[PDB]
C-alpha cells in the first residue's frame, strides 16, 4: 500500500518537473514499458480469474437471485450514471468554462462513423462457439455462458445416480481449483505496483499534463471538483444508509481505486477488484456477477465527463445551450454512458454522439478543431473519470449484497 | 410437440398472407430476430458437446468398432445418396419442369470459382493446434482429436501405478461431466422452440414463398413429391426390414426433423440430433461418431435436389438431357453431395459444378438466367432437403447400431 | 529403429537417381505428403504436450531451481553458441568455399526488412488472453503461465482447509492426465516415422541436392565437418567431463536426432525429444522448461551455418573478410541465432542480417548474386543443420540437471 503512495505522488513529481523541460520523448523511451508491464500481468488474468469465478457463482441459489438481485442492481446503475450527468451540468453552470474565442481552424477529426446495428449486437451477447469467444476477450458473452454451466451443474448434483453426481463433483471442484488459483497470483502481481505505478503517472504529465491553462485550467476544475461531489455526496450518502460504515468501505477498496485512477482501464483493473470485493466479504453469486457487467454498463464517471464537455464546447462557439430543454443531454449522457468501452479513451470519443444529438456534429471545421483542444488533454480527465467510473459498482454490489 | 405445430402451422399461415402485401423487409425488423435468437442457442452448444461425447465415445471397445464399424456407416452412406439422385431423375422423368425460354438475359453471377486442391483438405482432416481448431467450429479435425485421446486413456487405465490410473480416472471422469451437462442445455433450449420455429417459417414465406408460380410450380411439386419417396420407399422400407419398428422411429426422430427443416442447419441442429439417439438406447461409441461424419458426408436430400435441377436448366434452353450419356450427372451429385456444406444456401451453390460437367457452365449469360429464378427460390426448397439430410443420418446410426 | 535406418538409406538413394532424370516435378506430386503427414501427427501433440508438462514441473521445487538452474541453462547455451560460429570460421578459413566469381547479375531479394522492435517482443513473452496463446502456438508466453500456475497449486496445497487443497489436488490431477496421455501417443505418431522418413529425404533429393558442386561441392564440405566437430569436440567431450557415459546419451537421443534431421523443424520436434528427455529420467521441473526455451535460443548448428556463409560471400566477390577485425561477425551471428526461428528456411532467411554487420547488404545485385546460389541448397544443409541445434539443448538439459 505506502509504497505504491509513495510512489504515485513523487513519480508525477518527478514526471512533471520533466515536461517543462522538453523530455517528453524520452520519457517514453525509458519509463512507459514499466507501466505496461504492469498493465499485461493485470491483463492475464482477466480471462481465468472471470470464467471460474462466474461457474462457481451459479451453485447458490439459482433462480431469483441471479435474476431478482440481477434486477435490483438494473435500477441502480441507471440512477446513478443519470445523476452524474446532472452534477457534472450544474457544475459548468457553476462554473464558466470557455471565454476564449476557438483559436485554430482545420484538420478535422474522423466523421462517417457507423453504429448502432443494435439489434445485432444484444443477439452478440449469445456465443456460438464458447471456446472462441472465451478466447478473444468478450467479457459478456463469457458471463452468460458462465451462469447458464453453473445452474446445469446443480441440477446433476440432483440426479438418481452416484456417477451422474459423482462426475459432477469431479468437474466443478476441478474448476474450483482454478478460482483459487486465479486470486493466489492477483496480489504477486500486485506485489510490482508500487513501480507499476511510478511509472504509470511519470510519463502521463510530461506527454500532456505540463499542458493545463487558461480555459482548459478553468474546465479541469470543474471535472474533478464535479467528481468530488460524486463521492461524498452520492456514495457516502447511499453507504450510510445501508448499513455498513462509510470509511471501513474506503480502507478496503483503497487497492483496487489507485489501479483504476493510474491504469485508466476499467476491464485490466477487473481481476484485483474482483479480489478486493472477496476481501469485504461478499458471496460469490453476486460480485463476479455484478462486478463484470457493472464494468461495462455503470459508467457514473464517464457520464459527469461527457455532460461537463457537451457544454464547454457550446461555450467556446456561443451557442446558447437550450433555456430549459438542455435535458437532451441528460437521456444522451446515459446511452452513451452503457455504450462506452473499458480502455481508456473511448469515453470521449462518444462524446461525439452526445454532441451530435442536441445539434453540433464534428463535420463542421471549427466545432471540431476546438474539440482538439480537449482531445489533447483527455488522459488527464480519464485517471479521474476512471476512479468513479469503477467505486460506483463495487458501492452498489454491497448495497445490493446485504439485501438479497 | 403440440406448441411446435401450433406454432408451425400457424406461422407459415400468419407470415403467408402478410408475403401478398408487400411487408417483405418489415417482418424483416421484427420477426426474425427471434428465429435467430433460437439458431444462436444451438450453435452455442455444438462444440462441447461433440468434443466430450467423444472422448468418451472411445470409452468403450476400443479398435474394430471404431474400425469396422466405421466401414459399415460408411457403405451406407455412398449408397443412400446415389439411389437418391437417381430418384430425382425419374421424378424429373415423370413431372418435366422447363418448358418456356427463360426470360431475361443479364445480371450473371460468379464464374471463376477455385477448389478443390483436395490432396490438401485431406491432410487438412488432422489438426495442429487442437485448443484453436475447437475454438473455430471444424467438427472434423475435432472429431479426429477426441477418438484418439480416448484411446490413450483406456490404455493408462491399464497401468500397474496407482498414480498413473490414479489420475486418469480424475480427467476422463471430468470430460463425462461436461457431457452430462450439455446434455442438460439442450432441451433448455428446446424450451424456446415454438418462438422460435413460429419466427422463422413466418418470415421465409413473407420474403418467398408467395413466389412460386408457373415452371417453378411445377418444379417444386417435382421436388417435394421426390422427398416423398426416400422417407416411404428407401426408410420406411428399410427401416422395416432390420428388426427395428418403422412408427417407432418417427416417435422418436420428429424431435430433430422439426428443428432441422426450419433452421436448415444440418451443423447447427447436430446437439439435439445427438440427443435424440440416447433417448432410444444407442450405445456411445456409435452415436457420437456416425452422426457428426453422418451431418457433412451423406446428404441424401441434397441428391435429389442437385439431380431435379441439373435437370430443370436443361430444358429451360432445351439441350436433350444426353439422351443414354446422363449416367454422368450421377457422379458428380455425389461427390457434390459429399462436398455440400452445412449450413444454409450452400447446396444450389455447389450445384454449380454438376451442371458443368455435362455440358453447361454458369458462364455462359442464358443458363445463368434460369440459375437466378432458382435462387430465388431456394430457401423454400433448402427446407424440405434438409429433413431428409439428417433423417438419413438418424436412420443409418440406429441400424448399423443394431448389427455390431 | 532399425526401419528408420533401413528406410533412411534405400531413402536418400532412391529419390537421388531419380532427380538426375528429371522427376524433380513428380516426386512433388507422388511422396511429398507422406512426409508432411509424419508432420503434421507430430505438430499436433507439440500444444498439449508442452503445456501440461511443464504445469507439473512447477510442482517441483520452486524457488531457485526454476531460478537458480534457466540461470544454469542460459549461460551453458550462450558458450556453445560462441564457440560453434568460431567453429565454423577455422573450417572456411581451414578450406576456402569461393574462387569462382559471381556469374551473371540480378534478380534480387526482399531488401527491407522492417524490426525489431526490440523491447516490444520482451513484452510479449508475457501473454494477456491465456486461452488464445495457447491457441495460436506461442511455445514461450505458454511456459509462462503455465510456470505462474504450478507457483499457485503448490501453496494452494499447502492450505490448511479441505476444500482449498481439497479441489487444487483435483485441478492438478486431471492436468497430470493429459501429461501422461500426450506423451502416450508420442510414439503412436513414432509408428509410421519409417514411410515418414524415406518420403521425407526422398524430396529434398530430388528438389535440390542433384545439384551440388563447384565451390557448392566445396562449402557443404565445411559445413558438414564443421558440425561433426561440434559434437565429437564439445558434447563427447562435454559429456566425457561431467559423468555421464557418452555412448549411451546417443543410444537414447537417437529417436529424436532422426526426427530433427528429416524434419529440419526444432519446433515440430519437440514432443519425441521432451519424451527421450524423460527416457533417461530427467526431473519434469528441468526438461519441460530447458527444452521449450532450448527450441528457440540455443541454435549451435545455425551459429556455424552462418559463420561459413558470411564467409563463402566474401571469397565469392574477393573482399579480405577484415584481417583479424572479422569476430564481428561473432557477436552478430549469436545474436542471430538466438533470433533465429524454429521452422525451417528461418537460418539463410537471417543470415541476411550478419553479412549487413560486415558491410555487403543484400540490396546490392552482384552481392545478392552470389546469396541466390546459396539458398538453392539450402534444404540440404538445414538438415545437418538442424540436428545439431536439437542435440545442443538435449547436452545442456542433461548437464545442468546432474549439478542441481
Ligand atoms: N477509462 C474509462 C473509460 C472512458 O470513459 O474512457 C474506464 O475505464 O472506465
Ligand atoms: N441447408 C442445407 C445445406 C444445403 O444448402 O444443401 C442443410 O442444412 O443440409
Ligand atoms: N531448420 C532449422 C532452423 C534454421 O536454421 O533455418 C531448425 O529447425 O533448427
Ligand atoms: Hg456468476
Ligand atoms: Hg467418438
Ligand atoms: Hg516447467
Ligand atoms: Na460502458
Ligand atoms: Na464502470
Ligand atoms: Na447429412
Ligand atoms: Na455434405
Ligand atoms: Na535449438
Ligand atoms: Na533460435
Amino acid at each position: 500500500l505506502q509504497k505504491i503512495l509513495i510512489g504515485l505522488i513523487l513519480g508525477a513529481i518527478v514526471g512533471l518537473i520533466l515536461g517543462h523541460y522538453g523530455y517528453a520523448h524520452a520519457v517514453h523511451t525509458y519509463v512507459k514499458p514499466f507501466g505496461d508491464l504492469f498493465v499485461r500481468l493485470l491483463k492475464m488474468l482477466v480471462m481465468p480469474i472471470v470464467f471460474a469465478s462466474c461457474v462457481v457463482g451459479a451453485a447458490s441459489i439459482s433462480p431469483a437471485r441471479l435474476g431478482r438481485v440481477g434486477v435490483k442492481i438494473v435500477v441502480y446503475y441507471l440512477l446513478t450514471s443519470a445523476f452524474a450527468v446532472t452534477l457534472g451540468i450544474i457544475m459548468a453552470r457553476l462554473f464558466n468554462p470557455g471565454a476564449g474565442i476557438h483559436l485554430a481552424v482545420g484538420g478535422q477529426q474522423f466523421q462517417p462513423h457507423q453504429a448502432p446495428p443494435l439489434v445485432h449486437i444484444l443477439l452478440d451477447i449469445v456465443p456460438t462457439n464458447p471456446f472462441g469467444a472465451l478466447a478473444n476477450g468478450q467479457v459478456l458473452p463469457t458471463i452468460f455462458f458462465a451462469i447458464i454451466l453453473g445452474i446445469a451443474i446443480t441440477y446433476l448434483m440432483n440426479s438418481e445416480n452416484e456417477k451422474v453426481r459423482k462426475s459432477a463433483e469431479t468437474l466443478l471442484d476441478a474448476i474450483n481449483g482454478l478460482a483459487e488459483a486465479m486470486y493466489k497470483i492477483v496480489n504477486g502481481v500486485m506485489q510490482y505496483a508500487p513501480i507499476g505505478v511510478f511509472a504509470l503517472i511519470a510519463y502521463v504529465m510530461a506527454e500532456q499534463g505540463v499542458h493545463v491553462v487558461g480555459e482548459l485550467a478553468k474546465v479541469t476544475a470543474a471535472v474533478y471538483v464535479g467528481l468530488t461531489l460524486q463521492i461524498l455526496l452520492v456514495y457516502f450518502v447511499l453507504l450510510k444508509i445501508y448499513g455498513i460504515d462509510p470509511i471501513s468501505f474506503i480502507k478496503h477498496a483503497k487497492d483496487a481505486m489507485l489501479t483504476a485512477f493510474v491504469t485508466r482501464s476499467s476491464s485490466g483493473t477487473l481481476p484485483v477488484t474482483m479480489r478486493v470485493a472477496k476481501e469485504m466479504g461478499i458471496s460469490e453469486g453476486i460480485y463476479c456477477f455484478t462486478l463484470p457487467l457493472g464494468a461495462t454498463i455503470n459508467m457514473d464517471g464517464t457520464a459527469l465527463y461527457q455532460g461537463v464537455a457537451t457544454f464547454f464546447i457550446a461555450n467556446a462557439l456561443g451557442s446558447h445551450l437550450t433555456v430549459g430543454q438542455q435535458l437532451t443531454i441528460v437521456l444522451t449522457a446515459v446511452l452513451a454512458s452503457i455504450g462506452t468501452a473499458g480502455v481508456p479513451g473511448a469515453g470521449a470519443i462518444m462524446l461525439a454522439m452526445v454532441l451530435h444529438s442536441v445539434g453540433l456534429p464534428l463535420t463542421d471545421p471549427n466545432v471540431a478543431a476546438a474539440y482538439a483542444m480537449i482531445l489533447g488533454i483527455d488522459a488527464i480527465l480519464d485517471m479521474g473519470r476512471t476512479m468513479v467510473n469503477v467505486t460506483g459498482d463495487l458501492t452498489g454490489t454491497a448495497i445490493v449484497a446485504k439485501t438479497e
